[PDB]
């Protein structure tokens, strides 16, 4: 058994891990005037993809309540185009390259080896697989 | 695996893992009018522990900017008590805060059982995450 104990540890560690990751991203994203979730949205929208807000909200796990305002924000900064069909603008498709360099930096700060990273990846792929 | 590819997979998998976990917690926490972060604070505060608000911010990785407004809400529901024992702000669980933590703990078990990973896989994840958080 001990599911109570394992559960508590998973609870804690997933919570702490996301907080530490997010915090480090916030630092790098400030220079682009973007939040963690806005960054996630921009990377989750493949270049030249015409998605409807509902489908986007399913991919990035965001309810319309937070998504709608987020899209408005990315609307003015002019990174996405709300015609509801959503897509990346030209300057929007642009930043996806330098933003793509930021995750490498954030995850290096945790200073884990390539093997450890690969093991974590394999564990999470399994944990999430069946949702 | 280049660091770019690995970082990308970590980015995605941590984001999704976290989101799938929150979702489930939110669904079961609604009937208590508690948010996932509210639940985290409640569980972070030990019963009979008159904790300093900043010591709390450290273990819960929240800044007082967001920690303060939340403590106020939990205080309204009579689960927590803010006492100025004497220039600092102390935080403690009420009798009701202690009681509710019983059913709240069962939720965390329901949440994770739903992912259906084995005890061994769970230990692997914990071990890998302990190291990651170092």
């Amino acid at each position: 058994g001990s599911h109570m104990y394992l559960s508590k540890q998973l609870c804690f560690l997933f919570y702490v891990s996301s907080k530490e990751i997010i915090k480090k991203y916030t630092n790098y994203l400030k220079e682009y005037d973007l939040t963690y979730t806005g960054y996630i949205v921009l990377m989750a929208i493949e270049n030249d993809e015409k998605l409807n807000i509902k489908k986007l909200g399913e991919r990035v796990f965001l309810d319309s309540g937070t998504l709608t305002p987020l899209l408005k924000k990315l609307e003015k900064k002019d990174y996405v185009v709300r015609t509801l069909q959503i897509s990346l603008t030209e300057q929007g498709k642009a930043i996806k390259s330098p933003l793509a360099e930021i995750s490498v930096k954030v995850f290096n700060e945790f200073n884990i080896s390539e093997r450890e990273a690969s093991d974590i990846i394999n564990n999470l792929r399994n944990f999430v697989s069946k949702n």
